[PDB]
């Protein structure tokens, strides 16, 4: 397998811009920049509200906790790399602290509002506002080369009064390179993509497609998270209930894949679930046909099958989007 799209990106770049493990890290200074207060935290950092104490402007001081330098390289070059794209979060300076060595990411301020409480206020315009803001991210990024692998709405700083979007935690991005086989252990186990959950490695930018897609379904449908599998055998079971398992048969052969006899099992045989059978009385005034169309060209089993984000973004369900960008 190979990205349909942006496939010779790293080849036609120079070395420099795709070998992360090679960069040396430019420290700036630990003290310009004072934790003001805790805004979020992982399994990979921790996450305050920072003051810049030189201008007083607000910040945000990504704390790293104690991972291989490698991962630490690959964030950072890929976040230089990305920096001033459409809606992709802005790496300001990079710090430690001199006694431990405890790396801080500093970024712009995106004054976030938790999408557990802010998408049930959003209204139908905003879900096609907000996701067409993604997809320029998204774009943007697979443009240069990379995949994110963690897309998510954690991972979608959204400021509702301002209306601005950023993609942020770019923890789990790796550049994509024709041919390469990847750690299938990425993305969060409700936004994994089937190729993920069958040991498919020579994945690329359309993994973040299905991320999307499963994000944009519980947006429409209000049901977060949209697949809910409790471990990732699970997970592909909850897909197969929905998308049918002929699809995913065709799929396992088309990439000449064998489950192993356990999942075999668990995921069984399954009929199609049509994507209105999730509409109700909760949903009913986000679902559309066009909503509907969207969604069922991003879930699909093929990863070669499902929109680029250059496509989805010119979808009419993003019309109106559009027209009042182009005005
Ligand atoms: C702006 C921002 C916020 Br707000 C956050 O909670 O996590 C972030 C992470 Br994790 C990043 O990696 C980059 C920016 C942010």
């Amino acid at each position: 397998s190979k990205a349909r799209v942006y496939a010779d990106v790293n080849v036609l770049r120079p070395k420099e811009y795709w070998d992360y493990e090679a960069l040396t890290v430019q420290w700036g200074e630990q003290d310009d920049y004072e934790v003001v207060r805790k805004v979020g935290r992982g399994k990979y950092s921790e996450v305050f509200e920072g003051i810049n104490v030189n201008n007083n402007e607000k910040c945000i001081i990504k704390i790293l906790k104690p991972v291989k330098k490698k991962k630490i390289k690959r964030e950072i070059k890929i976040l230089q790399n990305l920096c001033g794209g459409p809606n992709i979060v802005k790496l300001l300076d990079i710090v430690r602290d001199q006694h431990s060595k405890t790396p801080s990411l500093i970024f712009e301020y995106v004054n976030n509002t938790d999408f557990k409480v802010l998408y049930p206020t959003l209204t139908d315009y905003d879900i096609r506002y907000y996701i067409y803001e993604l997809l320029k991210a998204l774009d943007y990024c697979h443009s240069q080369g990379i995949m994110h692998r963690d897309v998510k709405p954690h991972n979608v700083m959204i400021d509702h009064e301002l209306r601005k979007l950023r993609l942020i935690d770019w923890g789990l991005a790796e550049f994509y390179h024709p041919g390469k086989e990847y750690n299938v252990r990425v993305a969060s186990r409700y936004f994994k993509g089937p190729e993920l959950l069958v040991d498919l490695q020579d994945y690329d930018y359309s993994l973040d497609m299905w991320s999307l897609g499963c994000m944009f379904a519980g947006m429409i449908f209000r049901k977060e998270p949209f697949f809910y599998g409790h471990d990732n055998h699970d997970q592909l079971v909850k897909i197969a209930k929905v998308l049918g398992t002929d699809g995913l048969n065709v799929y396992l052969n088309k990439y000449r894949i064998e489950l192993d006899p356990q999942l075999e099992a668990l995921v069984g045989r399954h009929s199609r679930k049509p994507w209105l059978k999730f509409m109700n009385a909760d949903n009913q005034h986000l679902v559309s046909p066009e909503a509907i169309d969207f969604l069922d060209k991003l879930l699909r089993y093929d990863h070669q099958e499902r929109l680029t984000a250059l496509e989805a973004m010119t979808h009419p369900y993003f019309q109106q989007v559009r027209a009042a960008e182009n005005s």
